[PDB]
């Protein structure tokens, strides 16, 4: 479905955790059903994410407008909502706006697609409403050095509409390439990237990291793409 700050879309992260594989399965089947069959005025696309430990799921959903968003949230509520809080152990419907994104030059854009084999990382950052703008503006700037860390493909910075939080959405070549980058020495980190990460920590209340794999996707008026198969199994 592509990710780019220039488009006219609100970006929603329905993120879930589960205690069971039964949980991911029922969530993935329940969301794939809504994706493949649902109408939804102003809905652009949804991309279903799984998670290696087969625990918890993430729906990345592009909306034309907030009005279309709350409309769907008007049916849905108390029908499909208590089901999900029962299939899950925490629910977050994060309403954000993509404010920045870059990618490795060997990519023409950021495409999110089960036809790809990305290690999809998502991190949620809490931030005092008074500190959001600084955090967004310091984080949402071009980083050419990351473009040269192996395994890196792209990342996109999203702003929580209610001032409260910031989501990063990164794509990596493999778990090992990302684990290598995330744990490498402060030594190996250039001067400017140390200065940034050292001042950002003073503004992030909390941090929440999850890694997924894209398994389903469908844009308005287009056929779906999947690796999921009939029961929520996925490849």
């Amino acid at each position: 479905p592509v990710i780019a700050a220039n488009d006219g879309c609100l970006t929603v992260f329905n993120m879930f955790t589960t205690d069971t594989i039964d949980g991911q399965r029922e969530l993935l089947k329940e969301m794939r059903d809504i994706i493949d069959n649902g109408n939804f005025t102003g809905w652009r696309s949804s991309t279903l994410h799984a998670g290696q430990d087969e625990h918890g799921t993430a729906n990345y959903i592009q909306w034309r407008s907030l009005a279309d968003l709350e409309a769907r949230y008007a049916g849905y509520k108390n029908n499909t909502v208590p089901l999900f809080k029962q299939i899950s152990t925490s629910v977050h419907l994060l309403k954000t706006e993509v404010v920045f994104s870059q990618h490795h030059p060997d990519l023409p854009r950021i495409e999110i697609s089960p036809e790809r084999d990305d290690y999809t990382v998502i991190i949620v950052m809490d931030v005092a409403a008074q500190d959001q703008a600084a955090l967004v503006q310091v984080l949402g700037r071009p980083d050419e050095w990351i473009k040269t860390v192996p395994g890196y493909l792209s990342h996109a910075l999203c702003r929580g509409i209610d001032g409260t939080f910031v989501v990063l959405y990164a794509q990596w070549e493999s778990k090992e390439r990302y684990d290598a980058f995330h744990t490498m020495p402060e030594s190996a980190r250039p001067q400017a990237v140390r200065e940034q990460r050292a001042f950002t920590d003073t503004l992030i209340t909390a941090r929440r990291s999850n890694t997924y794999r894209v398994v389903h996707t469908r844009s308005a008026g287009s056929p779906a793409v999947s690796i999921m198969n009939q029961e929520g199994t996925w490849q």
